[PDB]
């Protein structure tokens, strides 16, 4: 048998992208397997927990590692990613993130790591032409969570709407766990904020998306692909009504997604970016093992997907880079209206 290893948050604060990880994994699998698997072998998954804590994801990578696992999909949030790409690397396993961004991952010389997503540079730098075009004028505030993925996002945003001209009116971050955000909300009032970018996760900016508003205050919240999941709009309530976030392109307009929407809407699973890119991310592990022609050279595996040739996947077609990002990324701005998701 095949066997992908799943390193990812299922349980604490960010079970549910890791949740969606796991699903489109496992529906990937599911495909594979009913169309006859990996040249004739059963794929299985294997799955440990990061509890989204990067001393949690280095013990689960340990494990990963001493049960002989070869191929991995997970490092799902970017501060356990960088730790445990280590682990993985060190020993020979091959790894695919379907969403971790920060862009460290892929800058540490590492030849056997992959993305199924692009990198906070560019998504920050997206909605910072969106601000500068349509929103010159506002008070806009910067918030992050003192995480990996949250303040160099964040920074990443500042960065560049300084470069634009803008001024932000405040600049800050919360403690992930805490939930009393008053104080900081008592600055945003008084520094007038109308805009408040936010670099984290939706435990964190549900709570403040909230909090502004019990304050009083009509701000916008702006944030990266932390804020995709239903559960910030399940925290922030009406509130996040307008909360606009940067995340990929929706996969499902393209016709390569008719396989993988099938097999999801078979199994009510709604077809969300995040699980879209784990289900891509087994087909890029089974495309490095086609073209590779083996299951136990990971290196082999690693090196093939890095030889040029383009890999066709529910997300779209992808080639990677030397450092294993991939050599097309885009991002687009969705917004959330009553509890869904829309574009534009
Ligand atoms: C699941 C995503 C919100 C994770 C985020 N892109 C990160 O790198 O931490």
């Amino acid at each position: 048998d095949i066997t992908i290893g799943v390193i990812a948050p299922l349980t604490g604060p960010v079970a549910a992208f890791g949740d969606q990880v796991k699903k489109g994994a496992e529906t990937a699998v599911e495909v594979i397997n009913k169309a006859g698997g990996i040249k004739g072998e059963k794929v299985v998954l294997k799955f440990a927990d990061d509890a989204g804590e990067p001393k949690q994801g280095v013990s689960a990578a340990n494990q990963i590692v001493g049960d002989g696992i070869k191929f991995v999909v997970g490092l799902v949030t970017t501060g356990v990613a960088v730790p445990v790409s280590d682990v993985l690397s060190e020993n020979g396993v091959l790894m695919v993130t379907p969403t971790a961004t920060g862009p460290d991952l892929t800058a540490r010389g590492l030849e056997n790591v992959f993305r199924t997503c692009g990198r906070d540079g560019q998504q920050a730098e997206v909605m910072a032409d969106y601000v500068l075009k349509n929103m010159k004028d506002k008070k806009v505030a910067v918030i992050h969570d003192k995480g990996a993925y949250g303040k160099g996002l964040a920074d990443a945003f500042k960065a560049a709407i300084n470069k634009g001209g803008i001024t932000e009116v405040h600049y800050d971050s919360v403690t992930p766990g805490d939930k009393d955000f008053s104080a900081l909300v008592t600055k945003l009032k008084s520094a007038g904020a109308e805009v408040v970018y936010f670099g984290g996760y939706h435990a964190e900016g549900g709570l403040l998306s909230r909090q502004l508003h019990d304050a009083g205050m009509q701000a916008l919240v702006l944030g990266g692909e932390g804020l995709s999941n239903t559960e910030y709009w399940a925290i922030g309530g009406t509130n996040a009504q307008g909360t606009l976030f940067t995340n990929a392109k929706d996969a499902t307009k393209n016709p390569a997604a008719k396989d993988a929407i099938q097999a999801l809407k078979a199994k009510n699973i709604p077809a969300e970016a995040f699980t879209m890119n784990a289900y891509a991310a087994v087909e890029v592990i089974k495309a490095g093992i086609e073209r590779a022609g083996s299951t136990d050279d990971s290196a082999a595996v690693a090196k093939a997907l890095h030889d040029g040739k383009p890999i066709e996947t529910a997300i779209g077609t992808l080639t990677y880079s030397e450092t294993g990002d991939l050599s097309s990324p885009s991002f687009d701005i969705f917004k959330w209206d009553d509890g869904k998701i829309v574009g534009l």
